RNA sequence: AUUCAGGUGAUUUGCUACCUUUAAGUGCAGCUAGAA
């Protein structure tokens, strides 16, 4: 796994479908929002899942839950470091994706906190991409809301320009 | 951005473990000190 960007116009295509799918473009945003990669690949779809920051109502959610992936420094529980939002990943097609450029990145403390989580990410990799097929088979059945629109995007994403 | 999926323990508060391939109750607190 990996982190990648999506381009915009790739974003806003599906958003036309479901309003559900992360926004890319904001002001408050100071670096790209940041996918974590191929989560998930099922009958000929990869999926990336938006990473988040933590918010108020991270708390509250249970490690079991199938919506998100609680993200923390290894063996430091106490460095809460956001979580990997399953519940809005999206399918994607190569040509829209791009890694992010560890190569070249300067080092900051965002870099920084980058490999903290790549590390817990690539150590409980088997888990994210369990959890991710689960959430998956649930949503198709109906047995979970809130989620984007899985069935749908599945069925549009390869349109694109036509 | 998008502010908690449902379920598993002859019992079960919280978290955690576990299971959603129709299967699944472990661990630490908590409360407890009962009698074959």
């Amino acid at each position: 796994m990996k982190f990648y960007t999506i381009s915009s116009k790739y974003i806003e295509y599906l958003k036309e479908f479901d309003d559900k799918v992360p926004n890319s473009e904001d002001p408050t945003y100071q670096n790209p929002k940041a996918f974590i990669g191929i989560v998930l690949e099922i009958q000929g779809h990869k999926y990336l899942a938006p990473l988040t920051s933590p918010k108020k109502w991270h708390n509250n959610v249970k490690e079991s839950s199938l919506s998100c992936f609680k993200l923390h420094e290894n063996g430091v529980p106490e460095n809460q470091l956001g979580l990997i939002n399953l519940k809005f990943m999206i399918p994607i097609i190569e040509a829209e994706v791009s890694l992010l450029d560890l190569g070249n990145m300067p080092n900051t403390p965002y870099k920084r906190m980058l490999y903290k989580q790549l590390q817990f990410i690539r150590a409980n990799s088997d888990k994210i991409a369990s959890k991710s097929d689960t959430l998956r088979n649930l949503v198709l059945q109906g047995k979970m809301q809130g989620t984007c629109n899985f069935s749908l995007l599945e069925e549009k994403y390869r349109d694109f320009g036509k």
